[PDB]
């Protein structure tokens, strides 16, 4: 079958863009690498945060719509998004969360210690220390390369049918089974980031779509050719798959897996530096060219916000 390097990006519906940004840039120190709009709804932001380069495996993306049409975290969703930091950096993050009045808990699984906390709109996050994965050199506030979030450590999936999700991850998608512990089976992809995928083995009841939930998880393809191969393979192995959609910073295909999680395969190229320079990406509102004749309509409707140090 096929083999993905790991997570490309994760996409979530959240609340006010300023609140979202104050958390992901202000607290977590991630770079806003692209501000654009939702391809489907031009009157809604689509914000992309990541490491200094917005590299695949570091990219968290948001549809911020203020007013919180709140969903419920449950089966058929990514339950927890995992962020990896350098070895020894746990205390930096614990003290920083405390400074910002963000409660956290400490849990252990598979011999690793995790800091668990929620973002302002209810998404479940965690931080884990690992040597693997390139340092994030985006300096923002007190966040420096020796402590900065390097990207995703992985994610924890809540599946309506965990046996089917496991079969997909291991036997179709080429992830290696690490083992089982507690209520989890763990899988590892071959990349050095976005690579540790935990699957909860007992269903906790179906989630509800809406704000404060993860919308989908995207897995990496090396290039357009690899993605086309994925489309052919996935469609012939028991799933519905969309046509390729050009999202400007990558091409995308989507398929809902049997545990009801929405998966995506996204190409590593071209990335976020091809309609803005690497040094300025994230600074201007970029639009799908189809909407450039409505820039006035579009901007008039978007809430202002700024990336700011807290
Ligand atoms: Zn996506």
């Amino acid at each position: 079958a096929k083999k993905t390097m790991g997570i490309h990006h994760i996409t979530a519906i959240v609340g006010h863009p300023q609140e979202n940004t104050d958390f992901y840039a202000g607290v977590l120190g991630l770079r806003l690498v692209k501000q654009t709009v939702n391809f489907d709804d031009p009157g809604t932001y689509h914000l992309y945060f990541g490491n200094e380069g917005g590299k695949p495996g570091t990219i968290i993306t948001f549809f911020p719509w203020a007013g919180a049409r709140q969903g419920v975290i449950g089966d058929g969703q990514v339950g927890v998004t995992s962020y990896v930091v350098p070895k020894g950096a746990m205390a930096f993050w614990e003290k920083r969360l405390e400074k910002f009045n963000v409660p956290y808990t400490k849990i252990e699984r598979f011999g690793e210690q995790y800091v668990e906390f929620d973002d302002p709109h209810g998404l479940h996050l965690e931080i884990v220390e690992r040597e693997e994965g390139e340092a994030n050199t985006w300096t923002f506030g007190e966040v420096t390369p020796d402590v900065a979030i390097k990207g995703f450590g992985g994610a924890t999936l809540l599946s309506e049918q965990p046996d089917k999700t496991a079969d997909l991850l291991e036997n179709i998608m080429g992830l290696e089974r690490v083992g089982k512990e507690g209520d989890f089976v763990r899988y590892r992809s071959a990349g050095d980031i976005g690579n540790v995928i935990d699957l909860k083995l007992t269903p906790i009841g179906r989630g509800q779509m809406g704000a404060g939930t993860v919308h989908h998880i995207a897995w990496r393809a090396n290039d357009d050719e690899d993605q086309l191969d994925w489309q052919r393979y996935i469609a012939s192995h028991g799933y519905g798959v969309t046509p390729v959609r050009d999202r400007n910073y990558f091409n995308a295909i989507y398929f809902r897996e049997h545990g009801e999680i929405l998966f995506e395969i996204a190409t590593d190229p071209p990335g976020f530096a091809h309609d803005e320079t690497q040094e300025t990406m994230g600074e201007k509102l970029m639009l799908p060219v189809q909407y450039e004749p409505h820039r006035t309509q579009i901007e008039q409707g978007l809430l202002p916000f700024e990336v700011r140090e807290l």
